[PDB]
């Protein structure tokens, strides 16, 4: 259950000194990352989020208008062009405000939900770098909600539901919650936080979610809720965050005309469910011990022949599953069937279809799982239907288990 | 047909002084970008390419070894960390070779086609920047094919086929081809350049493709076949590029075991079809004058009620088309129906479905196209099926045209 070892055995990715903390995603590891994105996007559509994409660098001047330069200066990568300094973005927040600032906004537009899978970089100390868990280049399932204070509570409940919704898909049911409160050095009236923290606590209650407080550990711009997952070895992983922000929209001159024909500054919610996706893949790799559920498996099916006499039939079936949207590969090597099955099992390929003369004659396939299960012979289309259903529902378990 | 104006008009994207030559994709523009991406991926699958993701930056020492520092220094953004210098990548090739170098390779593994939607940055002179066509930050529909010298003919032919294939999807049939030869500043011997230039010249001749030389315009590492397409305004746009490289693999220590079990350096073919996603979207915007084919349209269908009477029916139908994979929006504003239809026509929404009391009891919808054509009352499932077919075939024309 070490993701670094598994990542090498399954040829998912690799790292090297020429790019500390920046993942070289191989075909198979990138397939998992892309399927995660597909999954998140399905939630974006469901919970009604826009998806945008911001540039990787912006003038040091704009970053200074946020405050990110005092708190993050030491973690930002800077570069330049024609005598102007630019910072490689360490977060997507400012960029999303720039998008909001384009076009007159009114209460009729709020709540405005803006998501993005945009890579960020932080010049983390090389010594603290570790596999997919602590990196310099990372992509969070980031989003920002611009709303009025009268919408906050409903928005937080929206994020709450999404959290448990996504976590349950990967089998994570044990979730600990912590609501960090007002720190000594903050930006806002004690009155403000009273309402802010109230919103967070009431929202957690409307969902019956026990929680503890991390007194004085909120950000200077607002209180927050963090969700910590527990994997099968009972290890905790903080991944979810719902951060209220009462100072960023103001510093970047964001505003809208309220129903009271006046000009107000929207409230900004920062939320991420999985957190760093590179890290999340590392957590799942260890949680599944490399046995990724079929919807995430780099290669879902390998079809193999006994002798080069079923080769033609194997290719035929490989095209069918492929056209069916299944990640399938044909193993026509000159190796014994047991050698092939052993290899694909070690690679954790969910299903293996064996094709001997018997299967060719009947137009069926002998089905086996990576768990050593004999699933009998099946018609090609029965297999395809069963697999599409397992993939579509993102089922954690295979056929028969 | 000014992509800059259309882009602001349809809320596709925007640029600002704090990040010159770098695009902010708004929801609708990003939707187009993502659909293009889905299209390219359908081709990567059909043409048998792997898809990977490399690091955003790599050690300057790596770039010195490739020759990029000596021949490409001016175009590169640099940054540092822990007394080390890093170049934000201007190209994806070196990263692809690093991935290639992980794990022993044999002739059995070739040709190995490795694609990436590579985020690249080139510090282009500010004065030469222009909308989406000339930018500093872009996304290349890049790939590198690692092959033997004997496979060069077939692999180059594959890239050539891929160029005409993809361009035809967008209605670009008039294509002019050119061969850019050895530049003043280059790496590799005159013998290697003679051979690489001849291989490409012969590939064009064998394909009976007339061409003209672009003397001294090759890449510092190899000659290239460049493809220029023409839009409906008979304007020329250079986009596609196929490059033959006998230098970078050797310099980056790439090798594979030949059939004669001898160690060999693989040949590397570089190719991008669209060039950059950004520029291609700029071209498409002018080509279609904002009237994006349905598969690309940000919002494919807008459903409108007349009065509150039909609000319930509209919500139901929208929910229904959305489940059918169609990008749909309901417009229940208390506005005259014509005002609504006008606004959406202005937005180039392919189809507008109007619902009056009649449609509601009828269980149908009144269909109008953004070109102002009246398609009459249609069964809801009939439109859904027809829209799905138009989207799936990536057709350039709407119902009735
Ligand atoms: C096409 C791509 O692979 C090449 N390196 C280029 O940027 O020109
Ligand atoms: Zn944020
Ligand atoms: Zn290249």
């Amino acid at each position: 259950r070490d993701h670094r070892k598994i990542g090498k055995q399954l040829d998912l990715y690799h790292m090297q000194e020429e790019a500390p903390g920046m993942v070289f995603w191989h075909n198979d590891g990138w397939t998992i990352f892309r399927e995660l994105e597909v999954f998140v996007r399905s939630k974006l559509k469901e919970y009604q989020y826009q998806e945008v994409k911001g540039p990787f660098m912006m003038d040091r001047v704009l970053w200074e208008k946020t405050g990110h330069w005092d708190n993050y200066k030491d973690a930002m990568f800077t570069t330049s062009s024609e005598n102007r300094e630019y910072c490689i973005k360490p977060m997507n927040c400012p960029g999303h405000v720039q998008i909001f600032n384009q076009g007159l906004k009114s209460y009729r537009d709020l709540p405005l939900r803006m998501a993005e899978f945009g890579s960020c970089h932080r010049n983390e100390p090389s010594g603290s770098l570790h596999g997919l868990m602590r990196v310099r280049g990372f992509t969070q399932d980031d989003a920002h909600i611009f709303c009025t204070e009268e919408q906050i509570r409903d928005e937080v409940n929206g994020c709450i539901r999404l959290v448990y919704d996504m976590y349950s898909t990967f089998g994570f049911e044990k979730i600990v919650v912590k609501l960090s409160t007002r720190p000594e050095k903050r930006i806002g009236s004690d009155e403000m936080w009273d309402r802010a923290e109230a919103d967070l606590a009431v929202a957690l209650e409307e969902n019956n979610i026990p929680f503890e407080y991390q007194l004085g550990e909120g950000a200077f711009y607002g209180p927050k809720i963090e969700f910590t997952l527990y994997d099968c070895l009972d290890r905790a992983w903080q991944c979810g965050t719902v951060q209220l922000d009462f100072s960023l929209p103001s510093r970047l001159s964001a505003s809208y005309v309220g129903e009271d024909n006046e000009r107000k500054v929207p409230v900004m919610i920062h939320r991420a469910i999985l957190g760093s996706m590179e890290r999340f893949i590392g957590i799942l790799t260890e949680e599944f011990a490399g046995f990724f559920p079929t919807w995430l498996a780099p290669v879902q099916v390998v079809i193999m022949n006994i002798t080069d006499s079923q080769s033609e039939y194997v290719n035929e079936l490989t095209q069918k599953l492929s056209n069916a949207g299944i990640r399938v590969k044909a193993d026509l090597r000159n190796e014994k069937i047991g050698f092939k099955i052993r290899e694909h099992t070690l690679r954790r390929v969910p299903y293996m279809l064996v094709c001997g003369d018997k299967e060719v004659e009947s137009g069926k396939v002998a089905v086996r799982t990576r768990r050593g299960k004999d699933l009998g012979s099946m018609d090609v289309n029965e297999v395809i239907e069963k697999l599409q259903q397992e993939i579509r529902s993102r089922s954690l378990k295979q056929l028969e288990e």
